[PDB]
């Protein structure tokens, strides 16, 4: 549909054959901080703008962390065509990360595994950048009406994880549309997170307590204190990991409905699998279609779990059109993409809204927000 698109098709091939991925990421990176990415600014379906509570989404796929995680490429893979983009995960302080090579991708089975260890430059500068990308909003017929969320973490060398999330809440929760809380990286060597129900929903207490006292402590309306999308307060979100127990999902689940979380992101990558042959002697976490399934499974246990009380963010081996049905019909309210982009380029969020918009005619929709869970 577009001439430029098709150019960064052409030479993926090449890239994804002979280059490393980080090598790739850092490139794709580097051409869309210059503006020279291709764009998608047709109008969205109307009946497929979703929402979760009052958060509008004008189409229900977004970039999932860990593709800008410093907020250095935010027009552009905006401008791409998607209604989101999750920045982070970000920590206070800047890390490199484990050492390189980390990233490690097998196209047969388009399936990625990464140890990158939360590498970023810290909340101070992302803070910045996102500031500056606000600023750059207000003037960009383009970027109206865009969400922003900001994945935060902990520090690999950090005592307490409170502490390092009300840091960042108290430098960038003003301009962020929702945070999600990353405990599910299985890139940190204290494996996973504190998913415990106790630890969680005190983290969870925390972290809404501390965007209220934004709130409160101020004296400029609300409209001046948001330089967000929304000009609300930001909502709350929990990015969870696959490897868990039936009993420790239930339990979450549980703490999720007694805090009033905004809603759950699940989910991320996994360490357990273990029939990809180029990398049985990787370490980290697989990313991509090999997650799919496993997912999709995550959601109808909690959703159903929850009563399905709880918005679902979905995250794993989203390709298609019919991976975003699926994802949907499972109990999912919107999606995030990473693995695609990496295999399918710059067409991957034409493709996949294109796709969805045929699939969810043809079985009888009305809107896709009917859809959830419906199956
Ligand atoms: C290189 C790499 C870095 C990632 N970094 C983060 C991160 O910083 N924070 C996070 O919550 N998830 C991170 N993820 C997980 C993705 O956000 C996503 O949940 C997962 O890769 C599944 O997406 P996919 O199957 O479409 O590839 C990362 C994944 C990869 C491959
Ligand atoms: C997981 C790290 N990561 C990241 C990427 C890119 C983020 C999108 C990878 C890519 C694709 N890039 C897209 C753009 C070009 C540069 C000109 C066309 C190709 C590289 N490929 C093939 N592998 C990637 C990877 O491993
Ligand atoms: O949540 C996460 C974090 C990372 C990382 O940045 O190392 N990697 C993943 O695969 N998942």
């Amino acid at each position: 549909y577009n001439p430029e698109f098709f150019l960064y098709d052409i030479f993926l091939k090449f890239c994804l054959k002979y280059i490393d991925g980080e090598i790739c990421h850092d490139l794709f990176l580097l051409l869309g901080k210059y503006n020279i990415l291709p764009y998608d600014t047709s109008n969205d379906s109307i009946y497929a703008c979703t929402n979760i509570k009052h958060l509008d989404f004008i189409n229900p796929f977004g970039v999932a962390a860990g593709f800008d995680k410093n907020g250095v490429c935010i027009d552009s893979i905006l401008k791409l065509g998607f209604s989101f983009i999750e920045i982070g995960t970000i920590t206070p302080r800047g890390q490199t990360g484990n050492a390189k090579p980390r990233i490690f991708r097998d196209v047969e089975s388009r399936s990625i595994i990464n140890s990158c260890g939360f590498n970023n430059m810290g909340c101070d500068k992302v803070t910045e950048n996102l500031i500056l990308f606000r600023k750059r909003q207000e003037e960009d017929k383009l970027l109206s009406k865009h969400i922003v969320g900001v994945s935060i973490g902990k520090n690999k060398d950090t005592v307490n994880i409170v502490d390092d999330l009300k840091y960042c809440i108290n430098k960038i929760g003003r301009y962020a549309d929702y945070i999600a809380i990353n405990v599910s990286s299985p890139n940190t060597p204290g494996l996973r997170d504190n998913q415990e129900a106790g630890k969680l929903k005190n983290i969870i207490l925390s972290v809404k307590e501390e965007i209220d006292n934004l709130e409160k402590n101020n004296i400029m309306n609300d409209e001046f204190l948001w330089f967000n999308t929304t000009k609300k307060k930001p909502l709350v979100f929990v990015k969870l990991a696959p490897d868990l127990n039936q009993e420790q999902k239930k339990e979450i689940a549980d703490v999720l409905l007694e805090t009033n979380i905004d809603g759950m992101i699940i989910s991320n990558t996994t360490t357990q699998i273990n029939d990809i042959k180029s990398f049985e002697n990787k370490k980290g976490g697989v990313s991509g279609a090999k997650l799919k399934d496993i997912s999709t499974k995550f959601i109808c246990e909690m959703y159903n779990y929850t009563n399905k009380q709880i918005p679902i963010i979905a995250s794993g081996g989203i390709f298609s059109g019919l991976d975003a049905l699926e994802k949907i019909e499972a109990g999912a309210s919107v999606c995030q993409l990473y693995s695609c982009l990496v295999f399918n380029g710059m067409k991957s969020a034409v493709q996949i809204k294109r796709e969805l918009n045929h699939l969810l005619y043809q079985r009888g929709y009305y809107n896709l927000k009917e859809a959830i869970g419906r199956k």
